[PDB]
């Protein structure tokens, strides 16, 4: 299902990328996206699917398409064009100078601050789940840890019942990874019917959860809505819920097959956090755009106005101009260079958070399953969409190999 050309496009520039069900998703996910920066395929292309749209393939014109909020505006962000319409999630679906004011509350819930006040909560999760493991010899890791850890943490900053994850997830992948069960506007809803309610009771009878503080905090200089605050936290529910999920099982995926990968990890600690960068850079996978304000001229193409672009924050750090052989691991890169977390004034908030989830996980699987590999015969199944994922991670290992602390 290709869309007809517009008429501006020269035909040159067509190259039929599905962000939904890209060709090679086989050979992972990471790869099927990397196709794009083949040299047969120039650097700004138009893609017939998904109602057709361009797609900037280098590291160079994403961070300036990123920059560029006066063009490429965050109004409409997400392909195809009615769910970027239906989208309405702040601070998310804002230009700057407006965005600046939700950006600052959002900051205060998530940011450094709540990280650090958090941080024994995160270990003694993480510690728990893998120690509760360990004497298995094998688990599902994407529906064992994966999900668990980022979740649950989620749900006790939000103050949220641990009943309704199933729920939630359900819809926040309709979002990123959608079925064909709902449309982006039905999942968007159906999330919003959630929240409402909650909003509600937090503005009359305040907590410390990060719903209270949305839900009565101020934007210039006055009181956020209630539409506002719903929309804040859409946000932040899709944030918990579907980003370090899906990191921690590429990760994982990657560690279960390269030893010497684990080994560096375990005798030469101090490199935990270059080995977190390194696998934010390889295993990149946020995939959203913007739309065009007006005419205008990028790179010598006429982009026109309305036109949706997308810009995926997966491919600068697999870019080669960018990294040199981008799709080996190697902790001890001199510069790791990637916009996993975004570029410009969208810069991920979260990003504190996530590092810290990634590096707790390492530190402390590492300690107790030191050594682990994917099961006989499980082929493992990468998903493609905004966010993308794997759909079941099946691990197994010697219990005689671990070690309990
Ligand atoms: C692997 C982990 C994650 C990745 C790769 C990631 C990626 C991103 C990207 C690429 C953007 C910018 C989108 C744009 O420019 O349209 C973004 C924005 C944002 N993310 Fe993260 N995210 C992750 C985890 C989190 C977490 C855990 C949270 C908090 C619950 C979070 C909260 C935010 C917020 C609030 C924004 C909006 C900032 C603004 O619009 O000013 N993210 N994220
Ligand atoms: C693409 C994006 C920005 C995403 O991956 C994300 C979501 C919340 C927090 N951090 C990143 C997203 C995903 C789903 C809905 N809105 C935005």
């Amino acid at each position: 299902n290709l869309a007809p050309l517009p008429p501006h496009v020269p035909e040159h520039l067509v190259f039929d990328f599905d962000m939904y069900n890209p060709s090679n998703l086989s050979a992972g996910v990471q790869e099927a996206w990397a196709v794009l920066q083949e040299s047969n395929v120039p650097d700004l292309v138009w893609t017939r699917c998904n109602g057709g749209h361009w797609i900037a393939t280098r590291g160079q014109l994403i961070r300036e398409a990123y920059e560029d909020y006066r063009h490429f505006s965050s109004e409409c962000p997400f392909i195809p064009r009615e769910a970027g319409e239906a989208y309405d999630f702040i601070p998310t679906s804002m230009d700057p100078p407006e965005q600046r004011q939700f950006r600052a509350l959002a900051n205060q819930v998530v940011g450094m601050p709540v990280v650090d006040k958090l941080e024994n909560r995160i270990q003694e999760l993480a510690c728990s789940l893998i120690e509760s493991l360990r004497p298995q010899g094998q688990c599902n890791f994407t529906e064992d840890y994966a999900e668990p850890f980022p979740i649950r943490i989620f749900m006790l900053l939000a103050g949220l019942p641990e009943e309704d994850i199933p729920h939630l997830k359900y819809l926040t992948d309709q979002m990123t990874r959608p079925d064909g069960s709902m449309t982006f506007a039905e999942a968007k809803e159906a999330l919003y019917d959630y929240l409402i309610p909650i909003i509600e009771q937090r503005r009359q009878k305040p907590g410390t959860d990060a719903i209270s503080i949305v839900a009565n905090g101020q934007v210039n200089g006055r009181p956020i809505t209630s539409d506002e605050a719903k929309r804040m936290c859409g946000l932040l529910l899709v944030g918990g819920l579907d980003t370090v999920v899906n990191f921690l099982s590429f990760s994982m995926e990657f560690l279960a097959k390269s030893p010497e990968h684990r080994q560096e990890l375990i005798e030469r600690p101090e490199r935990i956090p270059a080995a977190c960068e390194e696998l934010l850079r390889r295993f990149s996978l946020v995939a959203d755009g913007r739309i065009l304000t007006s005419d205008y001229e990028f790179h010598g193409v006429q982009l026109k106005k309305g036109d949706q672009i997308l810009l995926p924050q997966m491919l600068s750090g697999l870019d080669e101009r960018e990294n040199a052989c981008p799709m080996h691991v190697d902790f001890s890169r001199q510069k790791v260079s990637h916009t996993t977390f975004g570029h410009g004034s969208h810069l991920c908030l979260g990003q504190h958070l996530a590092r810290r989830e990634i590096i707790v996980t390492l530190k402390e699987w590492l300690t107790r399953i030191p050594d682990f590999s994917i099961a006989p015969g499980a082929q493992i199944q990468h998903k493609s969409g905004i966010v993308s994922g794997v759909q079941a991670l099946p691990l197994v290992w010697d219990p005689a190999t671990t070690k309990a602390v």
